[PDB]
């Protein structure tokens, strides 16, 4: 029905969408996302921490009951799981040193190290499109080892989200060697155009009361308070 | 400049105006109003809790840029803090337990006690027109615990404005043992005609901004429906 205390799975190394801080706190855009989410349907919010990879699974079994982690929404993850409507846009980039020639395509990346997180769009459109091409996909879990491998010359491209690795990686210090390399690589029913917050397709009454609250929280404002303290340009798109 | 964060001030103890929901949700008519306005100034306002006769002082300390709380604009206060145009109407009336009889006569509320919020119009006037007269005037910090004094029968009337009143109490399942009643009481100058937002005198762009944005939210529409939400008459006037 509407829980009445609900268990949302995340990943905490994803910036600035959820990730921990100094006073171990859990802190970012989705975090922030979710808790006004709750507060609007008006129920106690708990965040289990988990690897991407094991959210998905956490929440067909129950052990969670929703998922904010920056989850795309596409046409495969759907024949599995319900998603609420559109939170923000995504789109997918190769992170590359200012020095290194690292391309979208086949050719310079034949025979690199490309690093995709477990579990994500990514890490199936590198299986699906690049492993036969003879480039390497290396997967990991925890973005933030991704980000120190490149950065550490194990990995030649870091394969994410561009808004995380714009405002997570390439604006701090540790990126400011570092660079987008080419464009977004273009698969719309793979990468999905956008995140949402994954429930199960049986929850229909908790799926269309945050859909409810999210909508109000678009027009009366809280969106675009809450995006202008991570974001200066619309994260949402449209 | 015009300010681009503004603080507003609230006593969440009012139901319908501003109450909280078991989550600390701040809701109600004051909320959508104040929501709405600064988002056709433009402006980013955030709300902050206190008990509504810490407002005009935390205002006048640059504490709070703003006041939304069912605040009456009066000729009392027209001499220290400036209000927007009238939001909408109140009138001020005694809740008082059904037959038990407290009556429509002064007289009959010698050595009687008549709860009031602290720092309200209705204090204002107990004290004047009544404490003088033999009448017990009894100032609580929120509208909440005069209702529960009320109903426990540590106070004999409960005095405060009309639609809150009747909206918060009197058509809940609590307040089906009350009535209003008590003498008729009035005084133009005590009371207001209406509400509106108070702030400083010194800042007045943001009221002629605030009056326009409200000027238009009542040709266009968007008053009515806030509006319906809450109240099946119209809580403006004419
Ligand atoms: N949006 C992508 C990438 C990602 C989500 N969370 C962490 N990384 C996905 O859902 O797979
Ligand atoms: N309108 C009345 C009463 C009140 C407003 N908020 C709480 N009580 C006043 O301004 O005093």
């Amino acid at each position: 029905a509407i829980p009445q205390k609900i268990r949302i799975g995340t990943d905490p190394t994803y910036a600035p969408f959820e990730s921990k801080n100094a006073q171990g706190e859990l802190v970012g855009f989705d975090i922030d996302l979710a808790k006004e989410l709750c507060k609007r349907i008006n129920t106690q919010c708990t965040f289990v921490e988990n690897p991407l990879d094991a959210l998905i699974p956490s929440l067909k079994a129950k052990k969670i009951d929703a998922i904010m982690s920056s989850l795309s929404i596409t046409e495969k993850r759907q024949q599995e799981i319900a998603f609420t409507d559109k939170l923000y846009a995504a789109d997918s980039r190769l992170v590359v040193a200012k020095n290194s020639d690292i391309q979208p395509t086949v050719a310079s990346l034949k025979g690199k190290r490309v690093g995709v997180l477990q579990g994500t769009t990514q890490e199936t459109f590198g299986n699906e499109h690049w492993a036969p091409k003879g480039i390497e996909i290396v997967s990991y879990q925890g973005q933030d080892n991704i980000y120190s491998d490149l950065t550490a010359g194990r990995i030649d491209a870091a394969f994410q989200d561009e808004v995380a690795a714009s405002e997570g990686f390439l604006k701090q210090p540790v990126g400011k060697d570092y660079k987008f390399g080419g464009p977004a690589v273009k698969d719309e029913k793979l990468f999905g155009v956008g995140t949402g917050m994954g429930l199960r397709k049986e929850d229909n009454e908790l799926r269309e009361a945050l859909n409810k609250a999210f909508a109000e929280m678009r027009a009366d404002g809280t969106y675009e308070k809450l995006a202008k303290k991570y974001f200066d340009f619309d994260v949402y798109g449209g």
